[PDB]
């Protein structure tokens, strides 16, 4: 119960993370077992336990963002194609995609189904954006499920 506080004080800073990540890995506790998966970048246990997991979100958002490998959380996602992370994926593409939009991302999208999501997602940003081909492949997802 005071770990988490300690580890917000000084236990972080002066115990030795690998360490408190094993134990708290050990331990399974998910707010701060995500916090030293992070630490401790297990990251295919970390992903496919959080989309197994009912999931804390600040921390879903660093690691998320920490780190060009969200195609390795996308690859889980696929996997572990669940409803939750669909959207939360591109929730997260205005957290990758927002730094970088990929066109690999939007790629990975197109690889699956393209059902609503990231579609949606550039449906305000890559519009007011160039690309006329994005609009048309947009489009095309538009038709996947046709809605005039």
């Amino acid at each position: 119960q005071v770990a988490d506080a300690i580890l917000g004080n000084q236990m972080f800073t002066h115990y030795d993370r690998a360490h408190i990540a094993q134990l708290c890995e050990k331990a399974g506790l998910l707010q701060r077992a995500l916090e030293h998966f992070t630490d401790l970048y297990d990251i295919k246990r970390a992903v496919v336990h959080t989309h197994l997991l009912n999931p804390e979100w600040l921390v879903n958002y660093f690691g998320s963002l920490s780190v060009e490998d969200s195609l390795e959380c996308l690859r889980a996602m696929l996997s572990a194609n669940i409803r939750q992370n669909l959207q939360i994926c591109v929730q997260v593409a205005s957290k990758y995609h927002e730094q970088l939009s990929t066109q690999s991302l939007i790629e990975l999208f197109e690889s699956f189904k393209s059902f609503e999501g990231l579609f949606y997602f550039l449906g305000s940003i890559v519009n007011f954006s160039q690309d006329p081909d994005v609009h048309f492949k947009y489009i095309q997802a538009a038709c996947k499920t046709g809605q005039i």
